[PDB]
């Protein structure tokens, strides 16, 4: 799964879509990439994917499927935030809130159309 965080990103910024603007940016940003970022929304997925990793030390995400990828959670959007079904258990919530503190990073930090498709030779 990996649509819903799109979704996370277009609640917090209607106005603009990280597939049609974030997409390929930074080295942290995007699906893969890796080494220094560019600027500070960068660092945001940079963040996001170090949530991923604490999800799985997480007990509960432990025993469970041993993948946070196949876990797809359940959420909605209003007021410019982000909704998820309380009902996800210490797993479910925990890799819903790295989606959610994904999308207001992007929201709280500036955004280079420059720094955008980087060279991972700098990376």
């Amino acid at each position: 799964a990996l649509w819903q965080f799109n979704g996370m990103i277009k609640c917090k910024i209607p106005s603009s879509e990280p597939l049609l603007d974030f997409n390929n940016y930074g080295c942290y940003c995007g699906l893969g990439g890796s080494g220094t970022p560019v600027d500070d929304l960068d660092r945001c997925c940079q963040t996001h994917d170090n949530c991923y990793k604490q999800a799985k030390k997480l007990d509960s995400c432990k025993v469970l499927v041993d993948n946070p990828y196949t876990n797809n959670y359940s959420y909605s959007c209003s007021n410019n935030e982000i909704t998820c079904s309380s009902e996800n258990n210490a797993c479910e919530a925990f890799i819903c809130n790295c989606d959610r503190n994904a999308a207001i990073c992007f929201s709280k930090v500036p955004y280079n159309k420059e720094h955008k498709n980087l060279d991972k030779k700098n990376c």
